[PDB]
Parts: structure tokens; sequence; C-alpha cells
């Protein structure tokens, strides 16, 4: 997805919030 850890920055289970800053 385009920002799945964009209002949930604290974990990231799918890849769609893999990316974001909260794995990354």
């Amino acid at each position: 997805l385009p920002s799945c850890c964009s209002l949930n920055l604290r974990l990231c289970p799918v890849p769609a919030c893999k990316r974001n800053p909260c794995c990354t």
C-alpha cells in the first residue's frame, strides 16, 4: 500500500508498512 505505516509508525507486520520509517 501507499502508506501503511503512515498513521501507525509503531509496528510493521505486512510489507505495506515494511518500507516505512517504522521498519526501516
